[PDB]
């Protein structure tokens, strides 16, 4: 959880949908 940082391949805040590499969608 705990939102995200760029270290995780996500902007701050996380994009949400828009290319977010944190969920089963590949
Ligand atoms: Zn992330
Ligand atoms: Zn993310």
């Amino acid at each position: 959880g705990s939102g995200c940082d760029d270290k995780c391949g996500c902007a701050v805040p996380c994009p949400g949908g828009t290319g977010c590499r944190c969920t089963s969608a590949r």
